[PDB]
């Protein structure tokens, strides 16, 4: 084989790619390396939102739950919740036939509470000489019974006198009282339980205050003819709430201080709640990540990644080496091994590669290469850090008569996420060309660098090599890859080479 | 004339370019080719939506179509709208003064609906031994009639019965159910029309249970001094409605079975019905485009561009082939013609011009060109086809009495628009400088390629041009182009010539 | 003090620079200057919005002022307001104990006003033979009085006859209309205010109609028993709205012709009004600035920049001109003094350091540096004047019983701020890379230029610098910076001293 001169080339030292990205203006780029900007994976499972529990309402609707139907768990010892789970189908709600009126504005205040305790507003002695009406619609422990929070008001010994009872928050906090009013089926029912004819209850606070009268005829509640109608009202800490009524009024007995509330959703069941925290929630399973942006879900609640259309979202970090690089120039090699491996992030090196009567090969150029980490680094950093907003679900709760309302917050919901969808898209395929540019740039800067220390003594092949005009032994490689090589030091043999060289005829003249 | 070496020119080749574009950076850019990303063209019609047909309404109000007022076409025969069309001062509106309960909400599950369909809920016989009220307030071409899709109710020879009956729905889908009450002027005519004193209306479901007195007194509705209240209820698959009254209700005869509702808009007469068809409609006209933004109106509905407050935004394709980018070391020559003639996207080629002693000189690389080809239009397919969310306008229906809800609502709108339209200026201005500086980069790196292969045979101009220092014909200009030159060939050629040259002087010596 | 060529160098002359950065890539780079895209001061008070005063409400709530609670300031002047200050616990309320209906959409529509007119609607005298009830509840200066707006009809002699009175907006403005029902706290006081069994009111337009009936029984209002229920509507032009009543009614008389409402914002009491005027109010301060962006405060009004949730945001407009630029093969140098001083965009020049036997040595290119200014200016210019939409706060006025409603607008502002926060932090941080590589392209092209005009007559050192190879005066030198250098005219000298420097060895042969 011909004799050749020395050679030293600066670019892309690395492994075989095999990992893909796409950029604004080419698809399926080889590159050593990119992150996941797209969070697919999730628990499957309903878990604790930061540190803490949902309430699984189980058999119960929420209205049940809320109300105290003794056929649903008791709520005396619950101090907070994330978040609720509910069977649309749940066979105990209201277990005598009646409505909670705004009920939606209801659930999505109690979608979530971080601080909830049970609270007695009034003792039932405060009523005076009045019974409770207890029924089988409402078993507790073996017996006829009523709502936990509610204390049905009936005659005694055919009397009801004017029933009259306050509450004041002093609580510091906010507090949901709940009252009713039972429609009796009949007139001849409305005598039996109140005696008094036309009865009426007065409910007050010094802001509003409200008058009910019975509404009377026959229901369809199942094993019921009469009707039940709930009512409730949130006070503001100094609020005052008063109670008066001749007949039908159901008695707020407990109430609820809470805090923080409105925070939460709620879900329905059938995926299983399980042992586990996650920072998101959504319908689908919880999500545990750093990453900013996740596909899996729409419904999500918490410290969540925003949802985005889209599929995975490549980010290049990595070097473009691949064979057609010499087209635009430039000089990349592929190894399987380098003395200590290849840099984390973009896997991994610039570097040289060096061609003598010694041998060969290759050296990495730690200074440049680790700007470029530095680079990568803090590109990324700004990419995912920033997102530092709130992206969980816009959301709320709304019962079936809310449709529009209902239509609109999802409509706002999913605009957000198509803005997002698509920013996220382009801002990817964006910064890919321009990661991958970044990085040839680096190495032809290397590349001028090298140039500039060895001047005339080197032909500039064009392609990332120089022909070294001199014998260029390993330690004279090692001056030029320190830069402490001095072209002064072989002037006079690179000229002689030059001048042998510019006299050679590959066809003799 | 002096002699002078032959040459070789690496730049553009097009023609004189007329259209301009801006970039981030400077205004007025002349390049050879650009596309529209904004849509400016419509119908200045209604039109079918997707192959659905709108509902003109005529001189019919929403109210009085949906209640059936007998002066409006029957919807017996309707099995779908994609929107209505509607005249704020339809002269027909409710025939018999009064109001309909809710009716923004209504309004906005019926601005469009595909499927729908007329269903009789109770036949009128099950009222028993009752009559029908008739008024000349809503006649029946000449004849005293009444809503279609109610029944009056009033006195048999004086008796007025307890009526009864009830619906369930087992449609398998929601049902539309409408009733009344009429509120007579004086108690005269409460007696007369309903006989028993007292009269009350009970409407129940398992889920809620409203009750109506008769509140009477006199009105200022035109043609009668009594009055009407409308309600209605959406019915779930599975809830039962019952209905029971001693005087009052207008009782519902026809309901309206539905599906996939909610998703039109009620449009303002005027703007005339056409037969056409279009993806997008606006209140100005229906648009068929394949843009993805439009500045023709915000009041848009369907597979839509998204609307932008902005002029055009022109996305450059072609290059920028003006006199002065050789003061940036560039080269380019203006044809009328060239062969095979300009590439369709970029109008049109990356290329060489050459001049020997045979004459000269221009011919395309088509490599390099098709390369641009495939990155302009894999970046345009990128920003176009990416926008694949949901554009058409945020919005609902109100009646007069939610203005605050309609208010935000139009300003989330606006507030989406603003981020779209700031957005989309931006990217254009920034993706046209970029463009631009992507087909300098890919002529330069051409230009690379022949220096490359030319090596110390050619002086670099520093134009886009290279002097050639051995005799170039056709045969040899032709190597340049397609790769195959060998420097070796004319080595003992071109170093006599660059002697020659470099002993020349302007002044003698 | 060997012998050195004449050399000239091209690249940043600037002072020192004071001033950092951030880009996408890089923290902290020192930049000759930049621009702040983030408002941070402020009035701290209240200001006229644009030429339009607020009102202050003072020691009164609104709804005491808009119903004219006697000791509250008279509306009777008022013309317009941009915005309303209120005390949360001013103590001047409703004076007599009662409610406003729906008093959140109220607050809403009056929230701002810009053409306010109050009107009487309907004299006292129309209602007949009728009392005016006053009461110390609502004094007037000592005086036992009443709401202003309206009239406590009361029995004459123990007679009330039915009342009577209407009002038809014929103003061609929307017209808002008050009235209230008196609820006695016992049946004793009923029959003594208003004499006849059963009293009734009855409102009607041509659109709705409304039946009011007495609710007895003890309220815990402050000083009285009773209870007061408020009322109004928003007629269009052309409504029509009459009023009777047998005992109960709160009378109108005064009324508001308003037009372009809904415009203003309800702040709170404790930050003073002052005597200033801005385009911005925020519950912070007044802001008057030029930037797209403030971060101050969310809670805006009016023409306002973007809030986001961000630091300053700093645009770099000046050159990257720091020690270390010369490893990019670029020249600088830093002066505190050039002849006209450095131009204001930027601070300052590209130009020429040149060195020969004359002395030394700076110059600017008035012609690069000023096309570079025309870039910058066109940049900055595109970024802020294309952010011309709507970017105040997505806010409503709500009351106490509307939490969800509220809590939903207040999250979507919250979400298009986390949209533009987001979008305003990349765009800088990728618009600074972009910036600071634009100066330096912009310097190498210069310095391609020049290369390009000294052909072989210079050598270029890699550092922005070319060592000239024959003798280059001051003259010479001046012809080189503006572009009538022939190299031509130095041939022979400049091949002699090439031959000459060739010839050397620094270490003996
Ligand atoms: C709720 O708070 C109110 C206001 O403090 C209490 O009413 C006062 O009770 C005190 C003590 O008996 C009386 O001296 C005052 O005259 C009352 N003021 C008024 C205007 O009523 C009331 O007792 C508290 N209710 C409960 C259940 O604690
Ligand atoms: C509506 O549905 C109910 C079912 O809940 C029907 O009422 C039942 O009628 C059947 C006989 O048809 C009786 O055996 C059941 O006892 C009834 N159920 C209850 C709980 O009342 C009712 O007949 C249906 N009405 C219509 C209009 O079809
Ligand atoms: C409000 O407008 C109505 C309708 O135009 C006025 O009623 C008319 O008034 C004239 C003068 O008395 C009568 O001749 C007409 O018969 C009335 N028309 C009707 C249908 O009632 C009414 O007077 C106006 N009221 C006020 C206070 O301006
Ligand atoms: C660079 O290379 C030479 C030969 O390897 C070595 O002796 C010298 O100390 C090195 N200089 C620096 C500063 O790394
Ligand atoms: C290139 O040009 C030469 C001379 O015209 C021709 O003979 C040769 O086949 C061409 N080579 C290719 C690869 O097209
Ligand atoms: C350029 O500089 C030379 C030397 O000062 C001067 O004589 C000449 O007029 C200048 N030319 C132009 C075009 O400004």
């Amino acid at each position: 084989a011909d004799g050749i001169q020395d050679k030293i080339c600066i670019g892309y030292l690395s492994n075989n790619s095999t990992d893909t990205v796409d950029t604004l203006t080419e698809n399926g780029v080889p590159v050593t390396s990119s992150i996941d900007l797209v969070e697919t994976n999730h628990t499957g499972t309903y878990c604790s939102l930061n540190g803490v529990s949902p309430i699984h309402l189980g058999d119960c609707s929420f209205e049940g739950w809320i109300v105290g139907n003794p056929s649903c768990a008791s709520n005396i010892n619950i101090r907070e919740w994330s978040y609720l789970i509910e069977d649309p189908n749940a066979p105990h709600k209201l277990c005598f036939p009646g409505e909670v009126d705004n009920n939606g504005e209801l659930r999505h205040l109690f979608s979530g509470v971080n601080s909830f305790s049970r609270t007695e507003l009034i003792p039932p002695s405060k009523w005076g000489d009045i019974l409770e009406g207890t029924t089988a619609s409402c078993q507790n422990r073996g017996a006829n019974s009523f709502y936990r929070n509610l204390i049905w008001l009936v005659n005694k010994l055919n009397k009801y006198p004017v029933v009259k009872g306050e509450y004041n928050n002093t609580t510091g906090r906010d507090v949901l009282v709940l009252w009713g009013i039972h429609h009796p089926d009949t007139e001849a029912t409305a005598n039996k339980l109140y005696v008094n004819k036309n009865p009426y209850t007065l409910v007050s606070t010094k802001e509003w205050s409200r008058r009910y009268e019975l509404e009377i005829g026959t229901r369809i509640g199942d094993g019921q003819r009469s009707w039940m109608k709930i009512y409730w009202h949130l006070m503001h800490p100094g609020e005052r709430i008063t109670f008066e009524s001749s007949g039908g009024l159901l008695a707020p007995r407990y109430g609820y201080i809470i805090e923080k509330y409105g925070t939460g959703r709620i879900f329905q069941s059938g995926v299983r709640l399980a042992k586990c925290n996650t920072k998101c929630q959504t319908s689908m399973g919880g999500i545990n990540t750093n990453k900013t942006f996740q596909n899996i879900e729409r419904n999500a609640l918490g410290d969540c990644p925003k949802y985005i259309k889209s599929g995975q979202l490549k980010l290049a970090t990595g070097l473009r080496n691949v064979p057609s690089i010499g087209e635009r120039g430039l000089f990349g090699a592929i190894a399987g091994f380098i003395e200590g491996g290849w840099p984390g992030l973009i896997n991994g090196w610039y570097g040289f590669q060096h061609q003598n009567e010694q041998g060969t090969g290759i050296a990495a150029d730690k200074t440049s290469t680790q700007k470029a980490i530095n680079e990568i680094t803090t590109k990324i950093n700004n990419i995912i850090e920033k997102m530092n907003g709130n992206y969980d679900s816009i959301r709320g709760e709304f019962n079936q008569v809310e449709k529009r309302i209902n239509m609109i917050a999802d409509r706002v919901d999913d605009a957000v996420t198509d803005i997002w969808s698509y920013n996220a898209k382009l801002l990817v395929l964006i910064e890919n060309d321009r990661t991958l540019d970044l990085h040839d740039a680096n190495v032809r800067n290397l590349h001028e660098q090298i140039k500039r220390a060895l001047k005339d003594n080197a032909i500039d092949e064009g392609d990332g090599c120089f022909s070294i005009l001199h014998k260029c032994n390993d330690s004279c490689m090692e001056t030029i890859r320190n830069g402490t090589y001095n072209h002064e030091d072989y002037k006079e043999e690179s000229q002689l080479k030059r001048q042998e060289i510019e006299g050679i005829r590959l066809v003799p003249r």
